[PDB]
């Protein structure tokens, strides 16, 4: 059960999201479905929904980082941009069913090794896929093959009509997380800021874009003692990936390199050349979004800059 | 054995693909790689290249239009233009190989049903590659697993830049004969057009894209009777599609249903509107084309046309 003190704070991006297991969290998921009348407004079966979620949690693998937990991680966040931004005065419940579901679905069955890797190691995903965000598009293929058991399928009393549009909102979306088309994206988005439209459809499109982006990067908005933990666990499944790939001839990239990167060099860059530009643009649309996101970013920024020093300090001695 | 009378009219749109047998085309295919010197400029193993054309042909199946033969008419047809229009001047090896292998490629283990099927269907090809070209993108897939045995990889001797350059083309060409995408192809290459330019690398992918979508759909460009046993050879199998989609309840395409859809119409409009609007534009560049055929296809166009006054008549005649 979920106390009265847990399910508020699970408003909140200050929710610690290791305190539980995933029992716990699979109610917390279901919890997020109820409340925001998803269950009501798509007459999902109680039952299924949460025995969807466990067949989702069933195909999350166990990575250190790219697992359940990061998922649920994700979808919490969604949630609290929903009450944080007021998102259910601007968008439709189908667009919120959208966004709560393929936050929970994006990293479906990731293997732990990025698109870089499965292209350059010629996977047969990579093969599959042709070279085309490979994982993304796996991702979202699982995901559709869970929402077809009927047992799993939270979608059955929804008509086909209706599901045609969730499905190409989610596949989307999905895709929309690889961070290749980070770019692109955000160019996209701010060309629509310069005048947006919340009734425009392709506006639209990009904000979701967008927030399921900023969810699935979010750990440093989080507390320092929260999001640090998932800085490692990131870098230990990209120290997984840069070893196979060195004793494999393929390539390694320098964020993923051990002689070259370090926590705090990177997330200094991270969070200033995509974070915080990225939540910049979005408080310029959300205003409160200004305090409760972007400040801890600013904070987790300059706390990463003077633990470079120490840490520049400490390579002299090793030298 | 091909005889020099056969390797002489191989070189020509009017060659005759309804007499040869698999065995047969098998050797004009394995040909026309050592003619274009595809196997010297690369390095093909001249055995390994036999085989993979073998790999190949199994793995197309037996549909009374997308089967091997329709395979055979485009990379033939692909062959007639790099000849009639001297593209051994204006592309290299590279491109032609890419051109060559894409043609072959193209449809590899087409189930005779298109993508509107397999989409409204939800197949799983359709949940696999979420809904986006769900057959090219399996064409293009199945392609890569067959150069991925050791045995039929003609690839082989490439070094790993090479195999870089030439598998992106081969996707760009493959994934570009959804006629889904044919408004959006033809109009790239319209305005690219408006100053074309052989050295940018963009306006060279358009051109490679075009030349494919004309071979992919090039029957009419055929003499008459060697032209006119397609269309039916299509509609069998789109007939098939529709009766099956009739029994179990899914939409059906107009041009697909027995009480609509007849022979003459449907080619006025695919003639009039898609086969000679995107030939004409290549004749800008290539003006021998228009001889060769844009000839055929407004022949195509006119007989057509006076087939549909004797079809209205005829009914006319019995109302
Ligand atoms: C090199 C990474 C930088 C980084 N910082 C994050 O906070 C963060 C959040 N998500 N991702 C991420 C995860 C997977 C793929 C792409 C990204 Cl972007 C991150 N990557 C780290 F130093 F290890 F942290
Ligand atoms: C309804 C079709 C129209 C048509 N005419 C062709 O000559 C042609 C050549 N290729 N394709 C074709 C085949 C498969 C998918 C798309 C196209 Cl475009 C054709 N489709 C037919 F009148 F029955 F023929
Ligand atoms: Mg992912
Ligand atoms: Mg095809
Ligand atoms: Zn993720
Ligand atoms: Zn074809």
């Amino acid at each position: 059960l979920l106390s009265p003190e847990t399910i508020e704070a699970l408003r909140k991006p200050t929710f610690d999201v290791w305190l539980w297991e995933p029992n716990e969290m699979l109610s917390c998921l279901e919890h997020m479905y109820h409340d925001l009348g998803l269950v009501r407004d798509f007459s999902i079966n109680p039952v299924t929904l949460r025995r969807w979620l466990f067949c989702v949690h069933d195909n999350y693998r166990n990575n250190p980082f790219h697992n359940f937990r990061h998922c649920f991680c994700v979808a919490q966040m969604m949630y609290s941009m929903v009450w944080l931004c007021s998102l259910q005065e601007k968008f439709s419940q189908t667009d919120i069913l959208i966004l709560m579901t393929a936050a929970i679905c994006h990293d479906l069955d990731h293997p732990g090794y990025n698109n870089t890797y499965q292209i350059n190691a010629r996977t047969e995903l990579a093969v599959r896929y042709n070279d085309i965000s490979p994982l993304e598009n796996h991702h979202c293929a699982v995901a559709f093959q869970i929402l077809a058991e009927p047992e799993c399928n939270i979608f059955s009393n929804i008509p086909p009509d209706g599901f045609k549009q969730i499905r190409q909102g989610m596949i989307t979306l999905i895709l929309a997380t690889d961070m290749a088309r980070h770019a692109e994206i955000m160019d996209s988005f701010k060309e629509k800021m310069e005048n947006f439209d919340y009734s425009n459809e392709e506006h639209m499109t990009l904000l979701k874009m967008i927030l399921i982006k900023c969810c699935d990067i979010s750990n440093e908005v989080r507390p320092m003692e929260v999001a640090e933990p998932w800085v490692d666990c990131l870098l230990e499944e990209y120290f997984m990936q840069s070893d196979r790939e060195k004793s494999e001839g393929l390539p390694v990239a320098p964020f993923m390199d051990r002689d070259k990167v370090t926590k705090a060099t990177a997330q200094i860059g991270f969070i200033k050349f995509v974070l915080i530009p990225m939540f910049e643009t979005v408080t310029k649309l959300f205003p409160m979004v200004e305090e409760i996101m972007l400040q801890p970013l600013w904070e987790s920024r300059d706390r990463y800059e003077e633990l470079k020093r120490i840490d520049d300090a400490m390579k002299e001695l090793q030298k």
